């Protein structure tokens, strides 16, 4: 299994620049690259990646996406003087040329292909190419918007040809619409293209009618193009995450790509002069994290735009941190997307409901700038501690560790707790269980030496109490509890400090807005129903709740095995990954699977997802209706005003 992250960069790509005055192009500077790489070096991230050399894309490779006539014209620019370069540039929209730009365009494209090869050959898990010129505007026979050749369209066409992939996802989170990519794959169902972009009702560059939500692709590609137009500036973390939870991720996990390529422009970040959005650099840590359970983690991130040198460096680091597996930062202050974003989200979900099973229920009546520097992200010395039953030895990943050695002081705390709340209990195994929970929780919270952990236990009720109560006093301001099982637990959700997600089998009426109870019909379609609930209900609430600890609980009485790995991976977006899972009873497969996802290993794909049953969808949309007034990140429609 593959490990490591590639970082592909070469100083040569900073060796072209604008040679005449032009306020439109003067923002695209060599320093975008040098400042980004130097920020990765300053934070120690470059040193932790496998440096892979750039190469030139060959003529045959360029012709995958571009016409001979355009290639021949561009091939002439190294021989042009400044006057001739200016006149050549003016044939195109928002683009300038330089004696060295043809050379650099072949390097940006080849660097992208080097990244695809490193990932598809399992030489690294994932990676990023820091390249310029960018690519996503370039078209079959035209340069456009700083772009000469279409780096990301190369990557998908190359991965199709050389690795015979049938399903590729392209996520374009640059603030501009990648119309070059859209045109390239408009009729191709093997490449799913998602783009969000500043649009402002077509008044924002590139001013195209086909950048709107109504372009779903053409012919056999209908449904495999997803445009999400932003019709106001100032979109926030909540707008971006609502886009991911209610549009992109439902489609992404149903499509089940074999490779994910990100057109990663950071002009969608706060402070950028072209985007004018307000999302913090930390959001890209989460956009990256939420895509990583796809395609067994095979993700190629390709730099596009981003023009505020400060937010550019910070956003590049947040992404690579996430590619390397470092704990995600906590995002505070989340809530409802704004009305304009809810309108775009609602319109795209509705036009796409003909094509995607997560939206199908919508079709029938039955239904300068300043911001705080991001905090440091340290990988934990031991990521995951594990406490199997006594005597059970397991082969663990290199970043996991057993931990049964109860201290002296911890053992005094257990005696304390027994005397006070469970005077009538002497089962010395359950009492060892409590020692393990407390000692694991102390390592997780009191230090950056451990990130998360998993304990096998005998008795749920006393285990849950000690875990929850010990976390609350530490103090952890808020705790998210995810419980797979039936019956009530010793959990009080009345003070706002706990949110309880419960996945059960008996339909229990929901009282308060600090509980989400999902009773899913057992059968063939349990997997799709759980994923739909996870992406559209559990993650939105969890992200808004913003817990300091996640507590997972699995009752011994398990169609879990299909989807427990995806939940465990995705739920580490909360609480900087600090999650404690309690497994009742020994189940080797479940224990190994939990430890694997907790430890940052790649998650195996679910396969293309069949459809959820209507009874389950109705159940989930009733939960949304009940909860979205309190938890606004659940909203995916505009609210009715009085
Ligand atoms: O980041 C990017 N693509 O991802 C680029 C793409 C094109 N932009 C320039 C477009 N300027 C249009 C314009 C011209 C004249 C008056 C007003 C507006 C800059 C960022
Ligand atoms: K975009
Ligand atoms: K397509
Ligand atoms: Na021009
Ligand atoms: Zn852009």
């Amino acid at each position: 299994a593959a490990s490591g992250s590639a970082l592909i960069f070469d100083e040569e790509m900073s060796r072209y620049k604008l040679l005449w005055t032009d306020p439109e192009c003067e923002i695209e500077v060599p320093e975008r690259l040098t400042v980004s790489y130097e920020a990765l070096r300053t934070h120690g991230l470059a040193q932790r990646c496998k440096a892979v050399p750039v190469r030139q894309a060959t003529e045959q490779e360029i012709l995958l996406a571009h016409s001979e006539e355009y290639l021949e014209a561009v091939k002439q620019t190294p021989g042009m003087n400044v006057e001739e370069l200016m006149a050549f540039s003016k044939k195109y929209n928002a683009v300038y040329f330089h004696q060295n730009i043809y050379h650099c365009a072949k390097l940006a494209a080849g660097a992208t292909l080097q990244l695809v090869d490193s990932v598809m050959k399992r030489e690294v898990r994932n990676g990023m190419a820091l390249v310029r010129p960018p690519g996503h505007h370039s078209q079959r026979s035209a340069a456009n918007g700083f772009c000469v050749f279409n780096n990301v369209a190369f990557a998908a066409l190359y991965a199709k040809k050389n690795y015979n992939l049938n399903r590729i996802l392209i996520v374009d989170w640059d603030v501009h619409h990648g119309q070059g990519i859209q045109y390239c794959f408009e009729e191709d169902p093997s490449v799913l293209y998602f783009s969000w972009h500043r649009y402002e009702h077509q008044s924002f560059w590139p001013n195209l009618p086909e950048s709107d939500y109504s372009s779903v692709g053409k012919g056999k590609g209908s449904g495999f193009n997803i445009n999400l137009p932003w019709n106001k500036v100032g979109m926030t973390n909540s707008d971006y995450l609502a886009a991911f939870f209610h549009v992109l991720l439902p489609v992404a996990y149903e499509f089940d790509p074999e490779l994910v390529i990100v057109s990663a422009g950071f002009d969608s970040a706060i402070g950028d002069p072209e985007g004018e959005m307000c999302a913090l650099p930390e959001i890209f840590a989460h956009l990256t994290h939420l895509l990583m359970p796809l395609a067994a983690g095979k993700m190629c991130v390709v730099l596009e735009g981003g023009y505020n040198l400060t937010s550019l460096g910070q956003s590049v680091c947040q992404t690579v941190h996430s590619l390397l597996g470092d704990p995600t930062p906590r995002i505070s202050g989340l809530g409802t997307a704004c009305d304009s974003a809810l309108e775009s989200i609602q319109n795209v979900r509705n036009v796409q409901s003909s094509y995607w099973s997560s939206f199908k229920h919508l079709a029938q009546s039955e239904n300068d700038i300043v911001w705080p520097e991001p905090l440091k992200r340290m990988p934990a010395s031991v990521r995951t501690v594990v406490v199997p039953p006594p005597g059970v030895e397991l082969t663990l990943p290199k970043n996991c560790q057993h931990s049964g050695d109860i201290s002296e002081s911890t053992a005094k705390e257990v005696q304390r707790i027994r005397d006070k709340h469970f005077h009538d209990l002497t089962d010395q195994n359950i009492l060892r269980s409590l020692g393990n929970i407390i000692s694991v929780l102390d390592r997780m919270m009191r230090s950056d030496e451990v990130c998360n952990g998993c304990v096998v236990v005998s008795d749920l009720s006393v285990s849950v109490q000690c875990a929850l109560q010990h976390a609350l006093t530490e103090p952890a301001e808020r705790v998210l509890v995810v419980y797979v099982g039936d019956g009530e637990l010793p959990v009080k959700t009345n003070d706002g400090k706990v949110f309880l997600v419960q996945i059960c089998t008996k339909e229990t009426e929901d009282k308060c807005v600090n509980r989400l109870t999902l009773c899913l019909r057992e059968g063939e379609s349990l997997t799709a129903g759980f994923m739909q609930a996870l992406l559209g209900l559990i993650l939105p609430v969890a992200y808004e709740f913003n817990p300091a600890l996640v507590l997972g609980i699995v009752e011994e009485t398990t169609r879990l095995m299909r989807v427990w790995g995806h939940m465990t991976c995705l739920i580490q977006g909360l609480a900087r990954g600090r999650m404690l899972t309690l497994l009742q009873g020994y189940d080797k497969d479940l224990l190994e699977l939990t430890v694997s996802a907790l430890s940052g290993a790649s998650i195996s794909p679910l396969g293309p997802l069949r459809a959820p049953k209507p009874e389950d969808v109705e159940m989930m949309e009733k939960q949304r209706q009940r909860l979205q007034e309190r938890w606004g990140l659940l909203r995916c429609t505009v609210s009715e005003s009085w």
